[PDB]
């Protein structure tokens, strides 16, 4: 009944930088954050402790979740390699959105990204499934390692992630 939380303790460089928790909107898209919360807990034997945000850009988003290929190109889901857009009754309403990255219709993976900015040109094409609960401050501290290009200038881990209750 209640939406799950779930964490990323995140690094820089392999050094702690701090917490981001998110809750995950599992009363409107319940098949889309029941995926990123099995992969938060790695219940399933794989999932995304250990893996890096590949793509971060100032003022716009930061992108991860690839943890078979660590850079943009893979993943894959706790359905299949891939799974359907399930619905798009939530939009890209500003800072802190957390959304479904893709390759075209219904090719949902792994990676997600995680806004900086409002996003509206991205609505009715990326599934939005959570946002940022606590750790915003942290979400800006690492937007400061990306780049216009999103190549990031240190290495930016998801150290420990799971759900907290």
């Amino acid at each position: 009944m209640v939406n799950p939380t779930v964490f990323f303790d995140i690094a820089v460089d392999g050094e702690p930088l701090g917490r981001v928790s998110f809750e995950l909107f599992a009363d409107k898209v319940p098949k889309t954050a029941e995926n990123f919360r099995a992969l938060s807990t790695g219940e399933k034997g794989f999932g995304y402790k250990g893996s890096c945000f590949h793509r971060i850009i100032p003022g716009f988003m930061c992108q991860g979740g690839d943890f078979t290929r660590h850079n943009g190109t893979g993943g894959k889901s706790i359905y299949g390699e891939k799974f359907e857009d399930e619905n798009f009754i939530l939009k890209h309403t500003g800072p802190g959105i957390l959304s479904m990255a893709n390759a075209g219709p219904n090719t949902n993976g792994s990676q997600f990204f995680i806004c900086t900015a409002k996003t509206e040109w991205l609505d009715g094409k990326h599934v939005v499934f959570g946002k940022v609960k606590e750790g915003m401050n942290i979400v800006e501290a690492m937007e400061r390692f990306g780049s216009r290009n999103g190549k990031t200038s240190k290495k930016i881990t998801i150290a420990d992630c799971g759900q907290l209750e």
